[PDB]
């Protein structure tokens, strides 16, 4: 019964990625709900969308610079959903406003070095197939179509001028039960990459491995090769299937495989959120 031992040191490290991804949740809530704050209080108090435009763009780049664990931070709105006035801010970046007027807006850390940009109808239309079989709009998409939050497979967007890949956390902005926009917030793979790193070496002293799984089956961290970033569980393991089975169920299972044992840690990123899994391995020696 030193399978429980493994068994139980992986709850353990299931754990440590699912507050991980909590805090980033519980940050991206209370913004969406900010933002709502501030929509609602400009129409209480009869306000200039020039003026409520400019704040919440400020807004949203003081918070992105408060969480040094966020990527990106994004608020779209729906046309003409936020003041009624899309058509008087046609491209106007600046202002988080488009080619057709509308709050679509996002911010980015790539470094402490912020930069904004707002994002053309072209772009919040794009349906292109990610790692996973999703589409590349789906950080606003998923959000509108569901009335909850989503927890998004790993994928790859432009923060500058450079091919990041990056999991999102997307929030609805409800307004009397309509989505009326949606904000979300976006992590670099490299974080759930070193977190994979930090959490195997509290794991025997590293001495064996530990890999994040998103619902995909794509790698969203693993402690012995950074290049499995993106790629499907079956580049590494083939002998897969029954993994990315047993996961989107919820179960968990410990394989005696070899000279190293192994287990499934089945968790919810997000509430209400298809299982994502930590891949333990620690060799049968320890």
């Amino acid at each position: 019964s030193a399978r429980l031992r493994l068994e139980a040191r992986g709850e353990l490290q299931a754990l440590r990625i699912q507050r991980y991804f909590m805090d980033a949740f519980q940050y991206g809530k209370g913004f969406s709900r900010q933002i709502l704050f501030l929509r609602d209080q400009a129409q209480k108090r009869f306000l200039d969308a020039y003026d409520l435009r400019e704040d919440l763009t400020r807004q949203v780049r003081t918070a992105l610079a408060a969480n040094p664990e966020v990527l990106g931070l994004y608020v779209v709105f729906e046309p003409n959903a936020l003041d009624g006035k899309d058509e008087l801010f046609v491209d106007q970046p600046a202002l988080g406003s488009n080619d057709k007027g509308r709050f679509s807006l996002y911010w980015a850390q790539a470094t402490g070095q912020l930069e904004s940009e707002s994002m053309i109808e072209s772009e919040l239309a794009d349906t292109s197939s990610g790692p996973s079989g999703a589409a590349y709009n789906a950080w606003y998409t998923c959000p509108k179509e569901s009335g909850q939050p989503c927890v998004l497979d790993p994928y790859f967007d432009k923060v500058g001028e450079r091919q990041l890949l990056m999991t999102s956390i997307a929030f609805p902005l409800e307004l009397d039960g309509k989505v009326i926009g949606v904000m979300g917030l976006d992590i670099n793979l490299s974080n759930l990459q070193a977190l994979s790193e930090q959490g195997n070496r509290e794991l025997y002293d590293g001495v064996g491995q530990v890999g994040i799984l998103s619902p995909a089956g794509l790698f969203a961290g693993n402690s012995r090769d950074a290049g499995l970033l993106g790629k499907n569980l079956a580049k590494a393991d083939p002998q897969a299937g029954e993994l990315l089975q047993l996961l989107a169920a919820g179960k968990s299972r410990l394989f005696n495989e070899n000279d190293d044992l192994k287990v499934l840690q089945p968790l919810q990123p997000i509430p209400g959120a298809k299982p994502w899994g930590v891949l333990l391995e620690v060799p049968k020696s320890a």
